[PDB]
């Protein structure tokens, strides 16, 4: 790498990895569209196995940009409108509450407070429609937003409906395979348990465990190489030669609602370049607490702004990570840990590393 790369990089995370008791870690910098990597410790402490740029990481909520751009794909497909009621999907969803719910507000967290969890004991899919029929929304659809797996959990198994594939099928083969990301999974194949890193909590080695919509909403693992190749896809979508891929990608960085200084994409979240760090790290979109807020919807939505910090943080028991990028810029990181850690220490990082690169 430049040394300048590396010189950022190592000064960063060094620090970081002491500091929050990191036992694993990749870094991936993608730098005028070419990426560097970066490895740390151990991706099994118990195996003495170390962390590679084959290590599989557990990428929890950034699962939900590939989520994002899928449902954004089916609808440059014109399989599925972000317009059309949830209803025209699911039609055993007769409750009036769900009259005026579009596919827009599961796909965004504004369908009127929808839960963060779905309740682990929904274990069937008759359990799954009880939990929705059920659901009082706080709030009229497109008000408020509150972050939820069970909203865009069920935004990524109804946009695949149509089509007739199942969500992992229609990922690995709509999203994963043209992009090349041969090494990203939805359920870790016996062939790759072998690059697969424990993640840890209080001192244990965890995985994730099984839960209703967990593929659509937190389901993804991925190596520090392709979740490199994933970022470069969304900095040039243009470069995509699948055209409703291309197009889903543009559509998944439109910006849909706004609260305070962020904006809502489909998994990604947008704000304007050159960002305040405070934001992000500190004020209201630092993700420690639960928070309602209000929207203010954009109408139309605004096409994918160049000038932006696009981001997405996520999480499991055992993992940490994050993703960001700025479009016009060419410029793009990527932290792989396998440690839950707060976000404010990714973010801070992360800026850090971007702001000294741009
Ligand atoms: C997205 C909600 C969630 C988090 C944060 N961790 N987690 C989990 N970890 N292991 N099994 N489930 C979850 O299901």
């Amino acid at each position: 790498a430049p040394q300048q790369i590396n010189d950022i990089v190592h000064r960063t995370i060094t620090p970081l990895i002491e500091q929050q008791k990191i036992p694993g870690m990749a870094v991936a910098v993608i730098y005028q569209g070419k990426p560097y990597y970066f490895t740390w410790g151990y991706a099994d402490i118990a195996k003495k196995q170390p962390v590679t740029q084959q290590t599989l990481f557990e990428l929890g909520s950034v699962s939900k940009t590939f989520t994002g751009v899928l449902g954004g794909d089916a609808i440059a497909r014109g399989e599925i409108k972000l317009s059309d009621p949830t209803t025209k999907y699911w039609p055993e969803l007769t409750a009036k509450q769900w009259n005026g719910i579009t596919l827009l507000h599961l796909a965004t967290y504004t369908a009127g407070g929808l839960p963060l969890q779905v309740p682990d004991e929904v274990k069937s899919s008759s359990d799954l429609l009880r939990f929705y029929q059920n659901w009082q929304p706080a709030w009229a659809p497109g008000t408020q937003r509150l972050y939820a797996n069970s909203s865009i959990g069920l935004f990524g198994a109804l946009a695949v409906k149509p089509s007739g594939l199942s969500f992992e099928q229609a990922m690995q083969t709509r999203v994963f395979q043209p992009l090349k990301l041969n090494h990203t999974w939805i359920n870790v194949p016996p062939a790759e348990e072998k690059n697969y890193a424990w993640g840890y909590r209080e001192g244990k080695a965890v995985h994730v465990s099984p839960g209703a919509l967990d593929a659509e909403a937190y389901g993804v693992k991925s190596t520090i190489e392709d979740m490199a190749r994933w970022v470069q896809s969304n900095l040039k979508p243009l470069d995509i030669n699948e055209k409703t891929l291309q197009q889903g990608i543009q559509l998944a960085q439109s910006r849909y609602w706004q609260t305070g200084d962020m904006y809502q994409g489909l998994g990604w979240e947008m704000l304007d370049w050159p960002v305040n760090p405070d934001s992000i790290i500190n004020g209201s979109d630092n993700k420690i607490a639960l928070a309602a807020r209000p929207v203010k919807a954009i109408t139309p939505p605004t096409p994918a702004v160049r000038a932006s910090w696009v981001h997405k943080t996520g999480a499991t028991g055992g993992f940490g990570s994050y993703v960001a990028f700025i479009p016009e810029k060419e410029l793009g990181i990527v932290m792989l840990a396998n440690k839950n850690y707060p976000n404010p220490a990714r973010v801070d990082a992360a800026w850090q590393i971007l702001n000294a690169l741009q």
